């Protein structure tokens, strides 16, 4: 796309506001577990891993349809703000788990592995394909989106394993990444943070603007008119009175600041 | 909806608002024992039966502050709000953590210090123009609040709010009686209102904690607006927790700080 | 204070150099254990709360006489000192690469003597006048009549253990001065710069930085700094460093000095 | 000594590529790609030898720019400079992953251990090969279990410290070992590189990825590397944790390296 | 000195390069154990605190000669290019030591207190003596400067006890520090992070440059031709196999630029 100059005037702002629900495993707001992942197995050998249905975490997402327009003029992202909601919610060790101190304490706070990410783009992000176990069997949940082929090499990065995410909770997050040799319109940022039982650090402000704008000064431009946003916001683990473990997910919302921009 | 013209200039154009908030933690009364500090914590025996006791939850603290009278006649053709300019916010009393003698459990086969407050830290402060407006949202859509009716909690509970169910939303308006565990600022409104959180979990995590009185906190927004004060009312909120109180036999109790604000207001023309 | 303009010229400027001794517990530079806490010991319970004397640390505090100057009062204006910035490092730091010292030690008898650790409190103060108190406790029954020496409230009360305005004092005495219950009151030293910091936990590692190349700007927003009244400068602080853990584990706080070196220039003020 | 840029038309061009890790299975047709063997502890520091495959290597590549000419008799050449580089770790999110084959948490009914502890980070972009010290934890480890190592012919007791005369340049990929080879500051005028350790036993990994970020290659002088012989040599090293096995067994893992690296021409003294 | 203006011209610039081994406490490089201390042993009580000879870190230092000069002409250090060399050789977990997952997981990295400082000034860096323990007995190692005399008043700061930095791998850490009421002809930076097996983190590159000018513009001005580098990089532990445990330390390299100063 070439890009030509920003149009001026009234009507050549406008702003998109969502948020998007946390797709740990269980992912229907009408059913237990809402907000959490099954409760975690493990494989007994790398040949027979094969996750349980909904304990995977799987990455958000949205296409949010833009206002109409029409060189041709396109809708360039320009900003945005967004937050991940609900932080104060684990500030709660009431819940029945499993406690400090020979049962007098308080009960464990959701804690561990912290994933945090987030994309705002003009199209779908593209995904690579890598994963920590080539033999993963995700036939549990047919639902899932994953390679038809197994092989050894994507325990690596292996470019004929590619995709792109266009469907809400269903991507998982443990083999798919964001692919670095493409997304030229799509701005994406993460974190990781491992470990056990490490601590969650979270903020929250409504204070903080993100740019979009590129190195050249120019956004994620719309293509068709359609804005894709993204994240994943993997708090910690739930611990249960006896040991067994669930991913919990926070909410993320996004102001997402849209220009009007003329290209050829 | 408010349309703000120009900021009115000279002297007797700008004030200054000084206040602190105790904290919350269940133990709301300054007249009796472990003020300052929650109830003993206990522990849901399954999560269709969690309901917490009474004085056991922290809650946000807040304060609706009066400022000066600035419109004599309120149907003239402008008005003078009080514009919300910054802040100079910090937790008073950190250096009361510097104390290993209190009855609690201690190191080293009861030779070494009492166990020094500990454990999780959580730390919010909000300054506007009107109420903070909150989004419900818990890690248990079955928590029991009955134990203490004085709290604010929704009238009826969904499997949902373990998300973000916009359906369940309400105001700051009460000191002492809304839950932070199931209570968080509404990040789909508060465009009159500025709020800075942060959260570090964990067991028994260090508090890091920092206190001066040297550090300004700029409340104006992008277009350069600072919350508006409607009907001449800053509102204030926070909550400082710094972790917990391990006693002899484990049990455990929140314990909080209070917050120093000094706000810098100006006056501001907005269109009546 | 009605603030006017700099003074200019020759011997506008001048410069304070000192360092402050930490008051740990054991305050006698002549004794064993000087630097350090004596023992902590734990209540049985809360209304039993009575520490030993010298188990407490206490703010560091000096006030430092300034060149006079103001023989006239009958004028329109006075000069005070104004305090710009000051340099300022906690001293020894090295001294905490000790894994020898009577200790106890890692891995059943073999390894390390255990360094230093734990809870980490700094902070520091430059002011023209004393150091403003508010009173702050996690006990309001705390008994410090072991001691009569530490200044305290002659009275207690639950509300204590928040903030209750009624409870006030000023920093005018070195090693008197409990940590534990006394913080800044940030309700006044608008004359003052104060900067604190705590790092807690039960054996939390120290972290600490030591460097001549860090100026500390002590003017406010308005571009004044502290005015020394009466021609005072106060310096205050206290670097707790962590817990030295004896043999049979017994401990004690582990406090370092603190140097300063405070710029000042003369400030026209209204008379 | 640069004189100016060259200006017109193909005076610009960019390189992109990746590097896998080389953690000790560094074939990709095999299992276990992308983790080291076992790692096994020596019984004495006189015989310390690791088996083959558990020893984490440098990645590194060497890439064809577009042909300048080399003439040593003219006055003036161009060569390829380097400007800037994107680069990013790939596979982050690969370590969201609990249920793997490893020892678990909680009277096994908790999660299975994430790849966890020691994290390096290093890369560099440079316009010859990256020059190596040598430099060793133990002076005697003996690395002839895998004849495919480059290290020193001869072994000494002051490689426990800097000793200069034990130097390599980092020539092929997959040999090297991180352990005892590190970027040597006293050369490596015309190479770039950056580097982080994060020890500790099971220490969480802390990461970022992130398509943002642009790393400028150009020094205190405005001058980036000059690309010899019209080669761009890439290294990298991405140790993220390692695996923890039923049994206790422990590998090493790593993850790729994305680069993308801007190069302009410049004109240079001959 | 009163210090006036740069020089110019030809030659007005010179730059130093140099290494510091470390100093652990075996310092011979033909020796076993180079670059780690003896072997750490630990007092029966504060008044029998006697260090075996080489189990005690003390600081690396160099005088280098510059070019001769010669208001005067000095030369003035304007910045430093320093690296810690030889993190690299942190990644090695198979070395004869404890190990973790009862006999069946890596061996123990170097672990724990971290110590890293480094000097660069135009004099001996000047010393305050200041111990955590007035009575440590340094004679099994008569080749250590110490003071002469003990005194309860040295666990505190203590003027009186004073020295310069003029030999390498003799002024113990652990009872010498920069005395930060003088040294104004050099700069210094220090960091310390204790506990038992804390993690190290360390960054290594060389595109850092760490200026050296005050806040006059100044650097340190080299007296009689003599630029002083002095530096400490305690990196951990090596734990033995029985638990024993020495000091590990790394080299420091230096690229310091200079420059010709007019002085009165
Ligand atoms: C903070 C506090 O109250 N400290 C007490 C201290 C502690 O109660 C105890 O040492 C635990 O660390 O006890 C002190 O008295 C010790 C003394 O107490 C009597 O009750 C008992 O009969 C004696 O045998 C002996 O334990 C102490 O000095 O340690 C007093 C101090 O106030
Ligand atoms: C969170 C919760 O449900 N708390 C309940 C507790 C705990 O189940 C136990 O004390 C175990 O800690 O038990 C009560 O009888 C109590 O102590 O008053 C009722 C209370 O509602
Ligand atoms: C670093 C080292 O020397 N490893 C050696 C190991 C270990 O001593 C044991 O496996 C304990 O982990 O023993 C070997 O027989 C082996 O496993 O093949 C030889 C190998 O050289
Ligand atoms: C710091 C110290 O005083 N070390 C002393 C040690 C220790 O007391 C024990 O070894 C316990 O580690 O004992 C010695 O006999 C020794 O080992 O050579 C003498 C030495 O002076």
């Amino acid at each position: 796309i070439e890009v030509l100059n920003l149009v001026t005037g009234p009507d050549s702002i406008t702003t998109i506001e969502l948020y998007l629900n946390t797709r740990m495993g269980q992912n229907d707001e009408s059913k237990d577990n809402y907000g959490y992942s099954e409760k975690v197995t493990v494989a007994n050998s790398s040949d027979q891993d094969k996750p349980t249905s909904g304990e995977i975490p799987t990455y958000s997402t949205a296409r949010i349809n833009l206002p109409m327009l029409n060189t041709l003029t396109m809708w360039e992202a320009v900003s945005v703000k967004t937050e991940v909601v609900g932080v104060s919610s684990l500030v709660n060790v009431h819940m029945a788990t499993k406690r400090m101190y020979d049962d007098k304490g308080i009960g464990f706070p959701v804690e561990g592995m912290n994933f945090h990410m987030f994309a705002v783009g003009g199209e779908p992000l593209e995904l690579q394909f890598l994963t920590g176990n080539y033999r993963t069997d995700y036939s549990a949940n047919d639902k899932l989106v994953v390679p038809p082929i197994k092989h050894q090499s994507t325990q690596g990065l292996n470019p004929h394993y590619k995709q792109k995410l266009t469907k809400d909770g269903a991507f998982p997050v443990e083999c798919w990444c964001p692919d670095p040799s493409k997304n030229e319109n799509t701005r994406y940022y993460g974190s990781y943070t491992g470990g056990q039982s490490t601590p969650p650090v979270l903020q929250f402000t409504n204070t903080v603007t993100t740019v979009l704008l590129d190195e050249n000064g120019v956004g994620p431009l719309c293509k068709g008119d359609g804005l894709y946003v993204s994240c994943c916001d993997i708090v910690g683990f739930l611990v249960g009175k006896d040991g067994d473990m669930q991913y919990r997910g926070l909410p993320r919302y996004f102001n997402i600041l849209l220009r009007k921009r003329t290209v050829r």
